């Protein structure tokens, strides 16, 4: 193989630079050096604003059951249908150099390359989240990140925000339970979290929840181990995933959904669209749909993992968004941030390209335009020259909403009920004790006035929750 | 007719109406179709070329007709009858993207050769010489030619102040204001590499050279009157003329020659052989026919194949190297540098720029908008024991020893008039000399009178009649 | 004089000769002075605006002359005699950065009011109406107005195939091809907010409005002949005229008025009061005097104060809000979006864009080129228990409840002729009608006949004489 | 409490709830308060430095304590007692933005002196030498120190394949694996310009030199164990230490020296004086005291003052110039180039990069995010008959003449063991050598065996004991598995 410059010019020697004499200065004509150096100098792009640390693999999605009565989406079109998928696992707060085995939620994004375009299901390992209004997401994330002056993690920031926004109770509980630190990516479940809308061939709609359970089973790391691992192998999650697939132990998840008719959405105790709530299985049981199988490792991490981009707004006919405020905000945020992190034409990047689909429209140009830019095809719509036409079949399902167009406060929607049921029913005493210790061990670094409001909140879920945490805190502050 | 889609390939039910709440209500964020299309339109523009922004493009090939292997081992020259695909871009200089084509200004005539040894870019224009002989005055030169930093208007004071303060411009200024100043479209003008380059053959022997490609359609210019009229009637006269031609099968071509000056002759040349304000008289350095340039294919999409194309003088395949000309030396850096800005870090992946006849292989990786496999998992460090791309000793550059110390050498002492008088008195006949003086006076008349004097003194240093006739004309205007 | 430095503040000894190895040797990399200046010159360009690229800017102030506090609580109108600094930019539409000013096209008349309640951006133009009334058609309309994607030439088929398939364009097209189509410079044209907006008073009561700013210098237009001559003679006519006036003290001004329409009146309105293709008859909704716009200072550096300026329709202070106009609605997103692309994430830090008479404070941080103290160490999350900025309830937005389903509502078939027939028959006299048909036909004749047919079909719909006369003229052209 | 606003300064009524059509309806585009804040959130990340990504910043001053004017006319040295404000950024090399501070790896030690003659950046590390001596191998070396291009995991075969095929590295490698590989915080390590620079006096006379700033807080390193326990307990240890130190009055300081080698001495140095893998023995070239560096102020906002800070070795004011050191010659280009990418064309306008103690005037204009007045209406072309800024001849660079032709001269074979043997036997005590061999074996034992052979091969060239002690260890390891 002949070593070349970016323009393909053979290189004579790329181990020594051109100089005027053996001990003289460097010359501009040594374009070989500059060409390489200039590229080295531009190797980095900005990391994801959140979920920066990640692992990636590829595979397919396979339909196992008929749910066409609910969704007309081609990805579900017929039993046994296989569609290629791209998956990206990740943590949340930490940046590119951080450890994988730390307490944090886990991203679990799945990209389906369907013939009706790509369908990005950007979920995580928890069915719920910390807040229910997108406008608090930047603040939340800031509080989870580094102090603006010291650039250090700040318990005060974390808990002042959480104590002031108690709706964070439900997810804060899930996050500090054993599931706060899964043993790798293959031993956790995935959830779309938000409520989405399914539409069938008949134009009738229903609301759903997406779920994909680990076929390898749930397995978590104790805090002792997680800590040891955060230092022995910060990239433990990446290694584990890549070695499994590499050795043929292809991990898979069983994909189900929960269905809620519009009526049920009403009789539902709470706001069905509040991200801090779940749909109790007992009441809305899981419906089998298919499998997700990861059977291929990336070849080039930067090209296939760092540059991949998932947009919740990527939804094909049969799948639509619900009124969930959080999701509504995510419809804008992802493409927006992608045009920034990656570039105006990031969808032309191989992994983000909707290759099983025929992309035709009236969009043109932009930096780094790679394709033919759709040749000389007429660029305005409508036109009398046979350019791409719109197709009615893919029209969105319309609903009539009532009320004024204003800001409705949801800070006071139920913040503790489901949290109680999870604390006293779902968990057992061990889990319950640990839950308290993990919270206590982290909250203890916060200022006391913050510690106090935090505990009041936990007390509202259950006096035992708060009081036991308060006990450990006392122990901690005793020192 | 194709099915209309979003960038992610999702079918669009209706792209003529936006989603609102009620027929006369606000716009919805979930109308992802609108945002997708709008966010792209919003990013359709990249920055124009800092200079030579207005252009035209066409494609074809270069075919070798004569054997010059004795001078250069470049593959593009390898054997007679050999065709090498080429991309060309014609352009003006000062004007920006919407300026008129038929105006006095030099003309860019850039040629890209997709050779097996990588791309070879010959970035030249319709003149053998330039206005200055040191790269460091180029930005100031261009500034003086563009708009006033405040009024944002053309400034004759900036134009002639700089020229009169830099008398080395006499030669090019004289060519610029001659009939050749406004070629009748790109098909009727010549092309030159202007700079002296270095050719190396298979024995390691080298000579200096000049590249010329004479228009096989013949020299044909526009009267200033016509030029003015077309600038109003058809600002893109050049683009249209080039395009109709090729589209109607009247493929324009140029005969490619080279002038050779041995290293010994380089010493005995009257002037500095590397001074860009000088030419190599044919009378002493005959044109040697080499091949032909033929443009037979119009671009399919202008943005993709013309606006985005990038030519780098540093792109020279084994056999062709740079000379110590200061100007060329400076351009060795400017182009890829500005290209990494205008197009992006990975601009060489954009199709028209990709060296597709070559086999690129190196240790460069990542960068924004990485398009290929990013060289997969191949070892990314050199040297290495895992058999990656090797450097080949054949392509090693020509070696030479130089006299003197490393520091800035004043070149304002170089002749500024000798060849100019030659051009004024011999090369041009009465008619022309007159239109020449008239063309200059019509532009210099607008400059402050003290500048007019500094300039006349220069035209006088060439020939007394040259300066005085201009002053005669100026006196009229100044009244 | 001042010592010449590199950008880093290092003194330059000689910036007229580059460092080379000997008088006739190659260029050195340690000539950082050269690289530094060249690297910057290489990045002077940024993308020009996607539309309204060719512009002229100035500065001045707004002064309240009358009292409208009963309609709006906005501080800028707070009390008679109150003055607010303004920034303004006039412009054409389709032409790119180097096009001619004196050509047929609408004219942007953007006004930035630097108020204590933050910047208020009134982005309007010389017409009260527009060609389309749904933002999703904009990119196509603009495309059809610019160059052919392949030949890169102005294309009459694209212009008329679009306008003929979308007759809602009739009104603004009749206005554009009338005398008002080519105002004699920026100072002799009116300014309009075009869109219907909403005003809110201190009591929470709201009304709809139209913004108007009539030229005190009187309406003056250029004949097509003059326009042509000038596009040739002086492509930057509009720039020079504005600049010279202010330079000599002939400060241009505009009387600012508003038309008011109560919500009751909004219901009874014959058309859709938020339809961008329609006006509110002065007879039924008279102009109410408000203040004065005065431009008394030219820019000192064009690139910094004009090219880099950015107006966002979504920049509206309390007392001023958006109406449901689909067009306005989309613009709320498009500008800050395109601005983050053309200028960058922190384009609001650029001096001309900074709301300097306001006290910006929030939880936003970082981003490319953060130019301030980035709000120091203040709490970067909301809410917080550390006295960081708090939302003030009085700035809440006005609440309305709309009726109907959330879906795309076709408006292509709204009224496209009535108000046009009024303008053609009532407003214009015969000299004007003649000239209008001549101007239209003169451009419509370059279009293919089927395109011509459909066009004349719509004009005939407005009035049999309008359509028939054009046809007549066309017949001569096709002959 | 100030009023909360959008980026355009418009007051925000409610920034805790978004606008929807009804309490259970979709989100509206007209809620621009939301979009304005969300849009910015979506952009707060810029590219991290390609190397030395993880860092810590602080500010203070440089004070002249001795007179070295006979060597340099640089104003920063102008006279005894003269103080010049400075900015410093410490860092590691390989790890990216979230990596741990306490890990074996060199440490960046950048100093920006805002002088009257412009800024002077002395971008050095905590070592006098480096792994390679030709800039064309730097990208390769860096790639080998980072993640596998496919697995994205650290890769020992990559690390050692490079170091074994490029033995010139032996010197700095022997240092990187010594106790000084993991300093205890940034306050207990030395600072070196490393490269050989050139000093010029008011007479035009020039000399070559080495800059050194010794830690007044004294040398101090972390044991491998603490370094690891720490990489887990506090991955930001270095930042916290430096910050608290300064916040509690423990302002850290360094003493600034220089070594001078005349041109005559230079032609007789047993090695290439401009070889980044060599040092000038203090015995033959005594350290000359010059001044002092003091860090007494912490940043107010890290992003603005630290992540956005940019140092360019090419930023040198009159009196200070570069030497023909191949490595340094390369960096003269890399930094401004990379900065244009990382920060932006006008990255010099960012406050901490601005040469605020100097008076910037030239013919450069425009570019994205032009923050200043863009030098108003001043004439933008040079020369001009309108007064605009002028070159001052006194600032002209020092000129030398070199012998030889213009080409690539291999240096892969210059001395690779001599100076290293000195360090191994003379400099280090028995204790140290053992720890050295151990820290090497512990990391190299993961590399393939053929890579191991070649690596040991070279260590042997430095000293039979060196190589055998490592091999001895490699065997036990390779056996254990
Ligand atoms: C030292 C002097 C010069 C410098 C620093 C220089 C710099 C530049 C730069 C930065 C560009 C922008 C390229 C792009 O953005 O694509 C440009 C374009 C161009 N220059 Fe030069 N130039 C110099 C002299 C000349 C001369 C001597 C000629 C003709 C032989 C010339 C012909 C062109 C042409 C044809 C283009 C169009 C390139 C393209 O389409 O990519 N320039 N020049
Ligand atoms: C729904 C249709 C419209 C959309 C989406 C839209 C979009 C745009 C965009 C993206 C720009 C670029 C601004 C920049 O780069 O700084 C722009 C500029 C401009 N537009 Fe619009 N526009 C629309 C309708 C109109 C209308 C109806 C008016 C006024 C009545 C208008 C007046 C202008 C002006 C004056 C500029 C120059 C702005 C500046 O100098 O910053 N546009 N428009
Ligand atoms: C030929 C070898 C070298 C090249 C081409 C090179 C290249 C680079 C580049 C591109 C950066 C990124 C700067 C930024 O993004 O702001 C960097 C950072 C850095 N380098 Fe080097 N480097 C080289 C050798 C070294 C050496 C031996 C030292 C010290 C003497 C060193 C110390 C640093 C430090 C401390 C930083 C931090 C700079 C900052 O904070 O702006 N590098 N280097």
């Amino acid at each position: 193989d002949v070593l070349t410059t970016g323009a393909g010019n053979p290189v004579g020697d790329k181990l020594n630079v051109i100089t005027v004499g053996p001990r003289g200065p460097l010359l501009v004509q040594d374009v070989v050096f500059t060409d390489e150096m200039a590229h080295f100098d531009r190797e980095r792009i900005p990391e994801r604003v959140v979920h920066a640390k990640g692992a990636g693999a590829f595979g397919y999605f396979e339909v196992t059951h008929d749910i066409t009565k609910y969704s007309k989406a081609k990805v579900f079109e017929h039993i046994g249908k296989k569609t290629p998928i791209a998956v990206r696992f990740s943590t949340v707060a930490g940046e590119s150099g951080s450890a994988d085995t730390v307490r944090d939620p886990r991203g679990f994004a799945v990209k389906f390359y369907t013939e009706d375009g790509n369908w990005d299901l950007v979920g995580n390992n928890t069915p719920i989240f910390f807040i229910r209004d997108p406008i608090l997401f930047p603040s939340f994330i800031h509080s989870q990140k580094r102090n603006p002056q010291t650039h250090l993690k700040d318990p005060d920031m974390v808990w002042d925000f959480w104590s002031l926004r108690p709706e964070s109770l439900h997810q804060v509980s899930f996050l500090f339970s054993d599931r706060g630190i899964p043993d790798g990516h293959r031993h956790m479940n995935g959830y779309g979290s938000h409520t989405f809308k399914l539409v069938n061939a008949n134009g009738e709609a229903v609301y759903c929840k997406f779920h994909y359970k680990t076929d390898q089973g749930i397995k978590n790391l104790s805090v002792e181990d997680a800590a040891r691992l955060s230092q022995e192998d910060p990239d433990y999650g990446i290694r584990d995933l890549f070695n499994a697939i590499a050795t043929g132990k292809y991990p898979s998840w069983t994909f189900y959904i929960q269905v809620m008719t519009f009526n049920q959405a009403e009789t539902f105790p709470f706001n069905p669209f509040d991200l801090t709530k779940v749909w109790p299985h007992k009441d809305y049981p899981l419906i089998p749909v298919g499998k997700l199988v990861l059977n291929r490792n990336p070849v080039n991490y930067f090209a296939e993992v760092e540059q991949i981009a998932f947009d919740p707004s990527n939804m094909p006919p049969g799948i639509e968004a619900s009124p969930d405020k959080m999701l509504q905000g995510r419809l804008f945020a992802y493409p927006d941030t992608h045009r920034h992190r990656l570039g105006p034409n990031y969808l032309h990047i191989p992994v983000n390209c909707p290759y099983r689909a025929r992309v035709a429209n009236y969009q043109r140009d932009g930096p780094m335009c790679m394709q033919d830019n759709q040749g000389g095809a007429p660029n305005y719509y409508p036109n009398s020259f046979g350019a791409p036409e719109q197709q009615p079949s893919a029209l969105e399902h319309s609903i009539q909403y009532s009320g004024e167009v204003r800001r409705f406060n949801t800070a006071n929607d139920d913040n503790v009920t489901q949290v109680r049921a999870f604390y006293v029913n779902v968990l057992n005493e061990e889990q319950r004790k640990r839950l308290c210790e993990n919270i206590a061990g982290h909250l203890k670094d916060a200022q006391i006035f913050i510690q106090k409001k935090a505990v009041k909140n936990f007390t509202e879920v259950h006096p035992d929750y708060g009081s036991h945490i308060q006990a450990l805190l006392d122990k901690y502050n005793a020192e």
